[PDB]
């Protein structure tokens, strides 16, 4: 674990304090909203319904563009972690109240507004988990920039590359925004941790500088391991030694195949994963598609060669698409 000098803090600071457009589906206008308002919203009326919040932290590759501007992995996956408990089911539903609360916030026009049409407009995404380990909510608003408002109880230390397992602790910096009567300076601002959730900060920290792909957890990595690390080479990062990558790949294959076993979910898949990442650049549209030909291609498994033709076909078909429209 590290501590983020100033070059970082202050780069940290803009992203927060970054004003981002959040489209409205319908005759609603544009939420002119920005993350640091958004913390303080919904930790504020959180804290006042009876809902402790231990941490709130920042992931996605923006906590990467923190550590290392301009890393390559962009900007665009504004992630916020919100470590709050959720016993029972009602704090799941006290969650969501307050979320719908702050988006009334952001909006002066004339229409309908009630926490129903707030979320047919504004909320593209919506995820409850409740198991044995695993325990969060999560909401994301209309990407044109996309926020995503995640409520972490306990979760299972999901599977990710060292380059985009970066979270920081913003606490130390909310704490400043709500007492200071100076603005955050080079010799007054407040110390802000960032941590990872790989291992060894350092050796994380040393993999998005020299853009190395790397990981020491396969056990856990599921189907979309694929598509996480076939955007790593698209984006011009390298695996810290060929020779065991090539049986990481073949497991990210293998993986793949089992969670995604119908060629029509596949599609479903692919089509709605060209649209997050790359919504605007069509050319990294086909480059992303011809760097998980290959790999499929070179790293599916004997066995499993019907699979293959039939991905290899979607993807080559899904290109041809792409190419034309």
């Amino acid at each position: 674990f590290s501590v983020l000098n100033w070059d970082q803090v202050s780069r940290l600071h803009e992203v927060l304090t970054e004003v981002v457009p959040i489209h409205g589906r319908g005759n609603f206008p544009t939420l002119e909203i920005t993350l640091k308002d958004i913390v303080q919203t919904v930790r504020s009326r959180l804290e006042e319904a009876g809902i402790k919040v231990h941490d709130v932290r920042l992931n996605g590759s923006a906590a990467g563009h923190v550590l290392v501007k301009d890393n390559g992995l962009g900007c665009k996956d504004l992630d916020l972690i919100f470590h709050v408990a959720l016993p029972t089911e009602a704090e799941f539903q006290l969650v969501r109240d307050v979320v719908l609360c702050s988006l009334l916030n952001f909006l002066v026009n004339k229409l309908k507004i009630s926490p129903v049409t707030l979320k047919e407009a504004y909320v593209q995404k919506l995820v409850k988990v409740c198991t044995d380990t695993d325990r969060w909510s999560l909401i994301s608003l209309s990407n044109k920039k996309n926020v995503e408002l995640k409520f972490v109880d306990s979760i299972r230390r999901q599977f990710e590359f060292s380059v985009d397992s970066f979270q920081i602790i913003l606490d130390s910096l909310l704490f400043f925004y709500d007492c200071s009567n100076n603005p955050i300076s080079e010799h007054f601002h407040p110390t802000v941790i960032g941590e990872s959730m790989y291992g060894d900060f350092e050796e994380a920290f040393d993999h998005l500088q020299n853009r190395l792909i790397a990981t020491k957890n396969p056990e856990e990595i599921r189907g979309g391991g694929l598509l996480k690390y076939s955007n790593l080479l698209v984006r011009d990062f390298r695996p810290t030694d060929q020779e065991e990558i090539k049986t990481l790949e073949r497991y990210m294959c293998s993986r793949f195949f089992i969670d995604f076993p119908d060629i029509l979910e596949q599609q479903r898949k692919l089509e709605t994963y060209l649209q997050n990442h790359f919504a605007e650049e069509e050319r990294s549209k086909y480059d992303y598609l011809m760097i998980l030909r290959r790999v499929v291609n070179e790293s599916t498994v004997c066995l499993m060669g019907h699979e293959r033709r039939q991905t290899l076909n979607l993807i080559s078909l899904l290109a041809l698409r792409v190419l034309a429209e």
